[PDB]
């Protein structure tokens, strides 16, 4: 006997696969029938979202009330320098693949600031019940005059900043904020054994959520209209999360770093399917303390902030569809434009968030940075339900590699803390 | 004492209703300024819903998960839970073929089970998700306003499963939830003080703009709804319940219990009639004092076979006082919320109206309504404990055909 | 320390505000950007007023549901609500008639009932009720947007006087809040390490706005408000008060605590010039050790009489410096906010700002025009920390009186 939850989200995506293409060969549903198909993976969708706001402020306030205040600033730093450390690399390696392939050549015909300062007016929202459900975003009209109104979605980033500050004012507290590590920790483990009941749904919900996305019109302008970009994506995709993050792994951890990937199989195969970081978040909190058994103290701190911060995919996507889209120019893209095209993406992929279909409005933002038009996305919006779920993969688990590479990195000072 | 009160505020307020309106002349502005002090008793009692649904929901799950005494503690919450759905299903079919008050829906059924599962959980407590077929059609959600009760009552039923196979680790959130849900109960023992004052202007608020005398027809219909759906609960469907599983001719059982139901009209407690109960099941019936000494005190504030009905037949009566159909999402909302309404008040016979307000506004309809029911509730309420205790009588035999085996064994 | 780092935040701010106006040239974007770091320091005084309103009135009437000794304990917390409200609607009275900042009535005050009793609690943290007379006229309500303070004061006063009746049973409820309460002072803390950068470029944001010379008169004339407002209640109103229950001669008794005075300028702490107050009460004016070792501890976070008066005036100086009148339904809402900022901010000196910020959100002021309360807070700080302690000296003196038949039986 073997285990049933990773063998029928596998045996999902066949009977998935193999439904969604062969009603389309079979029968011709309408707009309105091809709704209510998908509805059983609508239903998987919104009990992800659900579970992710006690997850995201439990896991935020115990992961760091756990630390003493000295230790959590030393993980901390080892975060956000892993995080810039991939970033960085994603986006180099996307750089060169785009211009030594050249997709865009000869198939021709076929608010930066406001966006950046914008991270930092979610860093720190006017409400904190506001920021469970609502996000702030900032218009300029008329010499000019700044105007924001509050949209809808989850603000992940306030909620995770100030959880952090109410995770390191706890810890400071001793015996007087007891009650507030045992309330949390209570919930922490609460709302974990909710995501083992929504993972028992997922082979059902999936099995309908990719039948109802492949079932589209035209599997035409996916394959050879806009091939060999997408074959310029999946190949960076490809050697950055088999080669290069497993590389980083096997330097400072000496641990087999594919024995790691396996263990997270079932986080991959779910951001493989539903295209969002943010909601497979709870699946990566389960599948890597309990499969390659990571430390408790460092997933509820690494994970939650590299999910809203770190995106590697997103920052490989960024660095290769923008030069693809000056490629269908005839621009020359020289010395200066490339880095601060390395540099934006940087940028962008920071400010992008882990919801559906968020590549492209800091796609926006990348191509007002060289120049290009932001009316130039059209050309990107047909393929994008498949190309956002490769690079949510790599996402997931350039999160996943980095519970274990910072804990090999802090083994002492997790092992500093004794009776 | 809270019914002396009561029914002083629909005298003085049906007195105060025809002084006003046969030796005054308001506009009207200044009839909405009358019934401003029952104005705010109905966003008090909305006010109070949201910390109920939350910490009686999480409460009364964690305590049936320690209270089940393995097969015994398990057939008796199977058989509460039955009864209670016949009886708000007898209530609402009642209801709609009579229809007192009077004179797509696939797209509703899908905004049933979209709303049990919320994108969020902050605006769940004041947002529901509806949908709307526009354009060889498009759909679009809008999440419109109003406390969405099923997303609630759904999580809370399976945060309060979770914490209690938890244990140890849990107890500081069974501990907080406890306390959460003793403080809100009494915030709603203080508003049902006020609840006099604000009966009285809201009562003659109704009697100033009725130009009709069918509006008392209608609140006569209504009472004969509840009590023709107490009458076949009791006679017709409860002792046919007791006839599939006990051949044992159940009106012999009921005469057997003649000194538990009228002592439940005196009292006009279903908790209060515990220690009489108890002994006129033994002895007269020969019941086992094993099941007893468990069926009967948690059923005293689980098992509420009248309030439910009564619950159901109330809702869809506002909602044909105001002239609606409510197709068919809003009656399974009606269905849940009332059979849950067991749970979500925990074991205090002072929410009975609050968790009308529950029932109201889990579909969305008018609360200032609930007066018309308050106003005719103190001729209804005895009548409720009567079946209330009766389907706890049904239920020490029952319970002890399926469990003749637990019987033997356990001495 | 923080009143040396905020004065260099006034000069720098200054200094920064007239090299940039009179040697450059921005446009309407460029002076935006310019007072960025003042605004993300407005948004993080108004990320923390929702933790701090809940935990502070939670625990603050749950601490005085305990701290209360029989009819002493009540005569000094009576006493400390009424010099409160007296010294707000003193202030209220004479920002109306100076009016610094210049050159329907029941709807307004039925809305303030409707806000005190939100219909949600969690539409309570983020919005408010508002009402409209249209049509012979209709109501209707909208709900607009902007924290229900009333709503929350209101409510949390009502959940924390029930958790303090609750005893042993709500004990995990006070620990729950008192931790909150702990934690959420520290994060307060940390925003006012951050206020001084942020001071800067909020002061200079303003400097490179102004054209005229009126700003500052209007500045001076609200320094002279606040100064006439604690001359009117030390000298006038907190002498008075003392005649009526003490025939003797107040102002004897004021020399008698004078050298508390002169160290309340110095420190300008009210808490820490407790040892000094204590023995000066006793040594001088003879008052019992008995009431003393009471009054003075609840007095130093309770009894904020200076504070009151000049919150009052100063969101009343930023409604007429922003063209507004505030009707009468707003000026309850200062009087409320401001009286129950003795409660809602947990005997702490740092939190002076962030009050404020209560304050000007309860009605819908902008909270960016508290730099110019700030910019001359430092002169004012120190003429408010001597009525502070006054209150608490006038305070033994008017107790003992009254519990002169409580002093001859406990011994
Ligand atoms: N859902 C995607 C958004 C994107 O980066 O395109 C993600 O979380 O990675
Ligand atoms: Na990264
Ligand atoms: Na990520
Ligand atoms: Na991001």
């Amino acid at each position: 006997k073997n285990n049933w939850v990773l063998l029928s989200t596998v045996a999902a995506v066949v009977l998935g696969i193999t439904t969604g293409v062969l009603v389309r060969e079979h029968s011709n549903l309408s707009t309105l029938e091809k709704f209510y198909f998908a509805f059983p993976g609508e239903i998987l969708m919104r009990m992800l979202k659900l579970i992710i706001l006690p997850l995201i402020i439990s896991s935020m306030i115990t992961g760091v009330a756990a630390l003493d205040s000295n230790v959590s600033g030393k993980i901390g730093l080892r975060a956000v320098v892993y995080y810039f450390c991939t970033t960085l690399i994603a986006v180099i390696l996307g750089i060169v693949l785009v211009v030594s392939i050249k997709p865009g050549v000869t198939q021709k015909v076929g608010s930066t600031v406001d966006a950046m300062l914008d991270l930092i007016r979610n860093m720190f929202p006017e409400n904190l019940v506001q920021a469970c459900f609502q996000q702030y975003k900032t218009k300029r009209e008329e010499e000019y005059k700044i105007v924001g109104m509050y949209s809808d979605g989850i603000n992940v980033l306030g909620l995770i900043v100030f959880c952090l500050v109410f995770g390191l004012v706890i810890g400071k507290m001793g015996e007087k904020g007891q009650i507030l590590v045992d309330f949390f920790n209570a919930l922490s483990d609460a709302t974990m054994k909710i995501v083992q009941i929504i993972m028992c749904y997922m082979p059902l919900g999936i099995l309908f959520l990719i039948a109802g996305k492949i079932i589209e019109v035209e599997d035409w302008e996916i394959f050879r209209k806009l091939g060999l970009y997408m074959a310029t994506v999946l190949t960076g995709l490809a050697i950055h999360s088999i080669v290069i993050l497993p590389l980083i792994y096997f330097i400072v951890v000496r641990k087999n770093p594919f024995r790691f990937a396996m263990g997270m199989a079932q986080a991959l195969l779910t951001a493989l399917m539903i295209s969002s970081s943010s909601a497979t978040l709870p699946v990566t909190f389960r599948c890597a303390e309990e499969n390659n058994q990571v430390d408790k103290r460092i997933t509820r701190f690494v994970l939650p902030v590299g999910a809203t911060i770190n995106m590697d995919g997103t920052a490989l996507y960024e660095a290769v569809a923008a030069v693809f889209i000056a490629q269908l120019n005839d621009l020359d893209l020289g010395i200066g434009q490339i880095i601060t095209i390395s540099i934006t993406a940087t940028s962008a992929s920071i400010g992008a968030a882990g919801v559906p279909q968020a590549g492209l409005v800091t796609m926006v933002i990348v191509l007002s940075a060289v120049g290009l038009p932001a009316e130039d996305v059209t050309l990107i919006i047909a393929v994008d339900w498949l190309l956002d779920r490769f690079r949510t993969m790599v996402n997931v688990l350039g999160d996943a590699f980095g519970t274990g590479i910072v804990e090999k990195l802090s083994k002492k000072e997790l092992e500093q803390m004794d009776v």
